[PDB]
């Protein structure tokens, strides 16, 4: 009860050779986060990953949410294909909606973590 929730699109799909657009949203009970640990990242460093390099996303806080803008353009010749990326939030006491380890077991076990989602690039 402690922890944020993310709610993103579950398949975020982008075209070659054009932009998009898409927003995602954080709750948490405390009504406050920690905005500079709230990122868009692959599993497998805090970065937008290989593939998607593009990949870019911005936080801001309204009222007692936030709003994540996952943005970006993507160039004409990127590979097409499926991805898993992740919104990983932070509330200002430090919690977090998934921590690495539930990730990675996640990854593994073809299972899912909150704020997990497909990007699918066509
Ligand atoms: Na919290
Ligand atoms: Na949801
Ligand atoms: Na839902
Ligand atoms: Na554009
Ligand atoms: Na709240
Ligand atoms: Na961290």
């Amino acid at each position: 009860t402690e922890r944020p929730v993310v709610n993103v699109p579950s398949e975020i799909t982008v075209y070659r050779g054009e932009s998009f657009e898409y927003f995602a949203t954080v709750t948490d009970n405390s009504n406050a986060f920690d905005l500079a640990k709230t990122v868009v990242r692959w599993l497998y460093s805090n970065q937008p990953g290989r593939g998607t390099e593009w990949l870019q996303y911005s936080v801001t806080q309204v009222g007692n949410q936030l709003k994540v803008r996952i943005f970006g353009n993507v160039p004409i010749d990127t590979t097409i294909g499926d991805y898993t990326r992740y919104v990983v939030a932070t509330d200002a006491a430090g919690n977090v909606n998934a921590t690495q380890t539930e990730m990675g077991n996640a990854a593994v076990d073809k299972t899912s973590v909150n704020g997990q989602f497909k990007l699918i690039i066509r």
